[PDB]
């Protein structure tokens, strides 16, 4: 089974992807996590991607398409989490999979109002070393676990990221709807309730 998680930044896609991958045996492909690793390592991809990420912009399509070609699991279940982010990326994904006799089975849209998004992101804290994600209100980190607020989770960059999402990424909703594979998730609910709905729509 191949899944795509789609929706505004802060919707809880990474949180649910980690949960589903671990419980139901999926390979979790997070372009965000993979890019952040590239940046930390100072690879050619990382050095180029860094400036876009810092500004809240999307990394150029060709870079991301190449990355996915490089890391796509040949066999097994996959969750694409944060990819595709543009129509060109979605078209490239369809082409890649078709060459392998595969397809995207379900696209889950994590629906959540802008106001909730802003609250999710502004309160997001991460463990810089493990990438583990917390929320100052909804899932506070234990004391003694060192967390930070990501620079791209500050008000100005959140605003940009949501604008970029609406312009470039939201059209994927209609792209996938017309393939018949879109399922709707109310991502505004608490974490366990959202997870139950994720299990429901793919079962
Ligand atoms: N598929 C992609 N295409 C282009 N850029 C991407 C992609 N995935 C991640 N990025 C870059 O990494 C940043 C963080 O991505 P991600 O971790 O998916 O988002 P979020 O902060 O909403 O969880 C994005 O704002 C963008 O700069
Ligand atoms: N259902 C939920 N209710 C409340 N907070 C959540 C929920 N899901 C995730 N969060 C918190 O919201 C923030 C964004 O979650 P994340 O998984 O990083 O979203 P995305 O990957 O869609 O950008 C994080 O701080 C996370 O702890």
């Amino acid at each position: 089974m191949i899944l795509v998680f789609l929706g505004p930044p802060g919707a809880g896609k990474g949180t649910q992807a980690k949960r589903l991958a671990k419980e139901k045996g999926f390979v979790h492909i997070s372009t965000g996590d993979i890019l952040r690793e590239a940046v930390q390592k100072g690879t050619p991809l990382g050095k180029k991607a860094k400036e876009y990420m810092e500004r809240g912009e999307l990394v150029p399509d060709d870079l991301i398409i190449a990355l996915i070609e490089e890391v796509f699991p040949k066999h097994g279940n996959v969750i694409f989490d944060g990819f595709p982010r543009t129509v060109k990326q979605a078209e490239a994904l369809d082409e890649m999979l078709e060459k392998k006799g595969l397809k995207v089975d379900h696209v889950l849209l994590f629906e959540v109002p802008d106001e909730v998004v802003i609250e999710r992101l502004s309160g997001r804290r991460i463990n810089p070393e493990t990438g583990e994600v917390y929320h100052v209100k909804y899932n506070p980190p234990p004391p003694g676990v060192k967390v930070i607020q990501k620079e791209d989770d500050k008000p100005e960059v959140i605003k940009k990221r949501l604008e970029v999402y609406r312009e470039q990424t939201a059209p994927l909703i209609e792209y996938y709807k017309k393939k018949g594979i879109l399922r709707i998730i109310d991502a505004s609910k608490p974490v366990e309730e959202v997870y139950r709905q994720v299990l429901e729509v793919i079962g």
